[PDB]
């Protein structure tokens, strides 16, 4: 049924990472890790048993997550991230469309060979505007962990020693109803670097059974 990152409840509008550098406050920019944008066919699907072992077991994991459902709020994100951008300020930004007003709990888990090594939990209420609400959690900043890890990343000699190491490195996110606990919208990113000719690119697919 999906086209799009989202569901009938809950669509992604925008998600992206960035850094800004110390001279931004002079003159401005920003650089996009990663960048999902769905303002303004169906999506191709992959069958999530085959990344399992990606993401925990026992609780909050992939596999007891679809076994709540409902099954059409998964996907999954190969992003292409820029890595070609010292101490500036690194963060993330999402925003969430509904057609109704809720409370959402965001969380993250970033996951190194399958075990849960960093979550963040925030918490966001609706802000009615055109007819529809919005949920806006702009420039969380990025915690240290990933800061450094990219950092690190960053420095490797060859990129495909980089999507060797990433080929480990994935996150997570459970958007729920915070007040009723239903899932809304449920989301694998798996990562490879893009030769930076190239900057951020992505791929969603449905995640099926």
């Amino acid at each position: 049924q999906a086209r799009g990152l989202g569901t009938a409840r809950l669509q992604l509008v925008e998600f992206s990472a960035f850094v800004e550098p110390p001279d931004a406050v002079d003159s401005y920019q920003r650089h996009l890790f990663v960048h999902i944008s769905q303002h303004c066919p169906p999506l191709e699907s992959v069958d999530v048993r085959q990344i399992y072992d990606k993401f925990p077991e026992k609780k909050g994991g992939l596999r007891e997550l679809y076994d709540r459902g409902p099954p059409h709020a998964f996907f999954l994100v190969k992003f292409w991230a820029d890595l070609n951008w010292s101490g500036g300020f690194y963060g993330v930004s999402s925003q969430y469309e509904s057609l109704e007003h809720m409370t959402l709990t965001c969380s993250s888990k970033v996951c190194s060979f399958g075990k849960q090594v960093v979550e963040k939990v925030e918490t966001e209420r609706a802000q009615l505007e055109d007819g529809r609400f919005v949920y806006r959690l702009l420039r969380s900043p990025m915690c240290e962990y990933l800061v450094n890890f990219l950092h690190k990343l960053r420095q490797l000699p060859e990129r495909y020693m980089m999507n060797s190491v990433l080929e480990n490195f994935t996150i997570l996110q459970v958007v729920t109803n915070r007040d009723t606990q239903e899932l809304l919208l449920c989301t694998a990113y798996v990562f490879e670097v893009s030769t930076s000719e190239r900057g951020a690119q992505h791929h969603i697919y449905r995640l099926v059974r």
